[PDB]
């Protein structure tokens, strides 16, 4: 497969900034979702799962084709709970019927991170909706009960190196786990809809205890009422991962710059951009626009 980015016919920067604004105004408005966490965290989880299916070996999966719209991918067990972010974005797609699905699903994750005070993420338009038979089979997304060796190997398929894996994993300061979606339950920390380096500080400073939960899965629980997935607690057991965790725990600006680069790479894997194509867009937040 080659997947060439094609801009939506006739659309420029300001068209896309209007779609960003619609998502951002609806995030402000629907603030009650999930006990007042809001839709921000489930929207960056949606942008990572439609991107996370990519296989570097045959160029299949990834964000390009917007295939989460099809039943197979939509009903993937690993995607349970993401229907909420889909339903959030659906009125915005009736409003801007010209945007492709992969562009809208990835822009929703960019808008959520920046509206939750995260770094600016450069974004490129040009994904093209591909057919129902290009939809990847279930099972390409990662397990939660594994170790640092599994993590390294998994992310090699999306060719992410150690630093990019540790930067991307910082998104787990956002939102929470839900027992009915994944067999895990509890918040990651205290500031769950503000983008910060809290994941790393918690990993290095809490007194974590291993326990079984009500679904019979193990998780790490701390005295503060926070939890950690086994795959994510793995990052302090590997010496390479642990030196990068400590770097981000001490320097939130370094974490923001690295997360920005890594998240854009994740949302663009598998897509070829011609050089006639527009440069990456940097969207203004609602606040910067006075809206
Ligand atoms: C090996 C890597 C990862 C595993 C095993 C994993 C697993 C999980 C699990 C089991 C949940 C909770 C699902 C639920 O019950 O609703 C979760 C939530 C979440 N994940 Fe990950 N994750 C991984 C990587 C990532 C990455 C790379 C991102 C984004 C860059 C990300 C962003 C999120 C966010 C924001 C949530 C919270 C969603 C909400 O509040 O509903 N995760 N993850």
């Amino acid at each position: 497969l080659v997947h060439v980015a094609s801009v939506e016919k006739g659309r420029s920067y300001e068209d896309f900034q209007k779609v960003y604004n619609a998502i951002a105004l609806k995030l402000r408005e629907d603030d009650e979702y999930d006990n007042y966490i809001g839709y921000g965290p489930v929207l960056v989880r949606l942008a990572w799962h439609i991107s996370g299916t990519w296989d570097k070996h045959d160029n299949t999966g990834g964000s390009y084709g917007g295939t989460y719209r099809f039943k197979k991918e939509f009903n993937d067990p690993s995607n349970a709970g993401l229907q909420n972010g889909f339903k959030f974005l659906e009125p915005i797609h009736k409003e801007f019927p010209w945007i492709s699905s992969g562009d809208l699903f990835s822009l929703g994750g960019v808008t959520a991170v920046q509206e939750m005070q995260g770094p600016k993420i450069p974004w490129r338009c040009g994904r093209v909706d591909t057919p129902e038979d290009t939809t990847p089979d279930n099972g390409r997304l990662p397990d939660a009960d594994k170790d640092a060796g599994y993590v390294r190997t998994f992310f090699q398929r999306l060719n992410m190196n150690d630093r990019e894996v540790v930067a991307l994993m910082g998104a787990h300061a956002l939102g929470k786990t839900h027992l009915k979606n994944s067999g895990y339950e509890g918040p990651w920390g205290a500031a769950n809809n503000v983008f910060t380096n809290e994941f790393y500080l918690n990993l290095l400073n809490e007194d974590w205890k291993l326990e079984k939960n009500d679904a019979n899965n193990e998780q790490w629980d701390s005295k503060s009422g926070y939890m950690m997935l086994p795959t994510a607690y793995s990052l302090i057991q590997d010496p390479k991962y642990l030196s990068i965790v400590k770097e981000y725990a001490n320097d939130q600006d370094k974490f923001f710059k690295d997360f920005s680069k890594a998240f854009e790479k994740l949302l663009e894997n598998g897509i070829t951009f011609p050089k006639d194509a527009p440069s990456p867009f940097i969207f203004k937040t609602l606040e910067e626009q006075g809206l």
